């Protein structure tokens, strides 16, 4: 599987069971687990759609690269792209709240990972951004927010352009 093979279960995840629709679009370029992206095709925020179990669902999108300043020595791990909350089901970003701006990935050191993560919210909720992008943790943020196990994740590898 795409996200243990690459330890973003394991590195950034518990493991989890893929129940609602997540598709990630930079331009004409859906995302799919592994695939590469150029840094120059991520400058601005990609067109993201979900699904949902009901359509009084609401879900959360974090979307975080663990592998800072690089993978081998990820000290500032994770750093913070993009959240944005209380999504409606079926339907996508634009309509939610963009709790922390969308910041693009532009590696420099190594191959890293850069991973959506889609969670369920209990019902609306307040979310506040952190003061700092770097140092982010996905689970401890799920604790806090009582979003539980993600219901779907995706991630793409971005290195150095030439």
């Amino acid at each position: 599987d795409p996200l243990i093979v690459s330890r973003v279960v394991g590195d950034v995840l518990d493991p989890f069971n893929r129940s609602i629709t997540l598709k990630v679009t930079y331009g004409q370029r859906e995302v799919t687990n592994g695939l590469d992206l150029r840094p120059s095709q991520v400058q601005n925020k990609p067109r993201v759609e979900i699904g949902g179990e009901d359509l009084r669902n609401f879900y959360t999108l974090v979307m975080v690269d663990p592998d800072v300043p690089s993978p081998s020595n990820p000290h500032l791990r994770e750093y913070l792209h993009w959240l944005v909350t209380d999504i409606p089901a079926t339907t996508g970003t634009t309509f939610g709240n963009e709790i922390v701006s969308y910041e693009n990935p532009s590696p420099t050191a190594g191959i890293h990972r850069v991973v959506f993560i889609l969670f369920r919210q209990l019902g609306r909720q307040t979310v506040y951004a952190p003061g700092w992008r770097q140092n982010f943790n996905t689970r401890e943020f799920a604790e806090i927010y009582n979003l539980g196990l993600p219901v779907a994740a995706v991630f793409y590898n971005s290195q150095r352009e030439s």
